[PDB]
RNA sequence: UUGAUGUCACGGAACAGGAACUUGAACAACAUCGUUAC
């Protein structure tokens, strides 16, 4: 869990509602340095939250 | 022609059963072709 010289923290992957998701995670999510994903509303993030998307940030086009 | 906080589809052998088989001496003798004459 250290990509350059920061931490990684384990990331969120819990949502509230299910109408959408048209499937859900059946995978047992890789573990690394147990911590919390606590901030929901913050200001820095760790870089897998940067790469998950906690208008923007990260966009994926069509093939 | 997708929408985002959640895709084990490399998560799944086009697989399993059905005799190209059955019957047959490489052997042998009587003709062929039509009209002529009162």
């Amino acid at each position: 869990g250290k990509i350059s010289e920061k931490t990684c923290c384990p990331g969120k992957f819990d949502t509230e509602d299910k109408d959408r998701l048209l499937q859900l995670r059946q995978r047992s999510t890789l573990r690394w340095t147990d911590k919390n994903p606590c901030p929901d509303n913050a200001e820095t993030y760790c870089p897998f939250c940067e790469l998950l998307g906690r208008r923007f940030r990260i966009h994926f086009g069509n093939l």
